[PDB]
């Protein structure tokens, strides 16, 4: 059983807002450990042209255990993405977020 | 000195194309450890409508050992992202990629 870290997307909130993510988020999604780590903003601006430095960003990762090759995880990845989306919809409106499925190349 | 895994983006190449990444990719970038891990296609189709199931995908990550706040690692992220771009442009032309700099504003 190898542990595969699958990037899920990003979530963020105003840096002046001291949210307790450990109390707001579940420890797991689709049987996999949900991890989040504070990181520098992935891009300098939001879609509306405002700077990303005003927010604290977190990288979302699902730690998936599998006995099969990592490249065969799509079924679980899709299920986890849907479930994580539902989880994030339950967070306060002050929390912004965008999952892998909604990221776009310029 | 703790480590933070900074997701940098994706790299991919035809499954039919053999590539020894360990011999082509540098051990580090900007002094930071560069990691590559195979994962399922992050999306079913490329922008040009062609299928992604014909390619092998890898998550690119930078393992950063530091103590300072994440919102201070921006400089490293900058040169790392720049160096990583240079590295990828050095690989065979069949190799494709999408880094954080290629993302549209969130």
């Amino acid at each position: 059983m190898q542990a595969v870290r699958l990037f899920q997307g990003y979530m963020w909130h105003p840096r002046a807002l001291a949210l307790d993510l450990k109390a707001l988020l579940p420890g797991e999604v689709a049987g996999a450990r949900l991890l989040w780590d504070e990181v520098p903003p992935p891009t300098p601006f939001f879609e509306d042209g405002t700077p990303t430095h005003t927010q604290r960003f977190y990288q979302l990762t699902l730690l998936v255990l599998t006995e099969e090759p990592p490249e065969a995880l799509k079924p679980l990845a899709e299920e986890a993405a849907e479930a994580l989306g539902e989880v994030l919809e339950g967070l306060p409106p002050e929390v912004g977020w965008l999952l892998l499925e909604d990221l776009r190349p310029l």
